[PDB]
């Protein structure tokens, strides 16, 4: 991760370019909507979050966006989770809960978040990167997602709340089922950002 990216992560913050390709909404919910593009070749999605969470200190969230002894405390869809320094960076394991029948995801990935000063403005950014390591190699039951990579771009909205804008993208090793995604859209989601709000608040 270089100056380069961090800084990347803040503009479609400013401004969502939606424009370039054939985006889609998805869903709206606490005052956030995600957008997705579907690489028809490959079926895989590309998703693209924007939006405002009042009642969220964008310093809080950040924080709380890293913190995984909590994080692992409060977010029902969190299986295993922890970090480790491997050489000067900070490696992250994260297993996902997925409804049986499907195996559970993990992922083993380069997290870094940088406050920046842009025009007396702090805008948290958070980048997230897959990696690899010997000493931990793939599980048998749960899958090990070896592409993914997001983004997240937070900052005060001015009042109580904080404006934001995310990017994300992995391929899950599978299939995933269209009412997973109604589920997710349609509930999953909703609950999480509600569960999160109140994460805030009792930090
Ligand atoms: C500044 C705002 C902070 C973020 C809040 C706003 C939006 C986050 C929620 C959704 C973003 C959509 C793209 C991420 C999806 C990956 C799952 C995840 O991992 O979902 C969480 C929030 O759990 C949830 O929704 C609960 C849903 C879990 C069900 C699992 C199967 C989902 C299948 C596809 C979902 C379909 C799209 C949803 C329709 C809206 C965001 O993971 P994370 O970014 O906290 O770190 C993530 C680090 N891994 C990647 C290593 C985990």
């Amino acid at each position: 991760f270089s100056e380069e990216q961090f800084w990347e992560a803040c503009a479609e913050l400013q401004q969502p370019a939606l424009a370039g390709a054939d985006w889609q909404l998805l869903v709206e919910t606490s005052g956030i909507s995600i957008y997705r593009l579907l690489d028809k070749k490959t079926g895989l999605y590309e998703y693209k979050v924007f939006g405002v969470l009042e009642d969220c200190s964008p310093t809080l969230l950040a924080d709380i966006y890293m913190d995984s002894d909590y994080r692992k405390q409060w977010d029902q869809y969190v299986k295993e989770l922890y970090e480790q320094e491997c050489n000067g960076e900070t490696v992250v394991y994260w297993e996902v809960k997925y409804p049986f029948p499907m195996s559970n995801r993990d992922y083993v990935y380069l997290r870094q978040r940088r406050d920046l000063d842009m025009e007396g403005r702090k805008i948290h950014v958070i980048l997230a990167r897959s990696t690899s390591m010997p000493q931990l190699g793939e599980r048998s039951g749960v899958i090990r997602v070896k592409q993914y990579k997001q983004s997240l771009a937070i900052e005060s909205d001015g009042k109580k709340g904080s404006k934001v804008f995310m990017y994300y993208f992995d391929n899950p090793g599978g299939q995933i089922p269209s009412w997973l995604i109604n589920w997710a859209a349609k509930n999953g989601v909703p609950n999480f950002l509600k569960d999160m709000a109140r994460a805030c608040q009792n930090y």
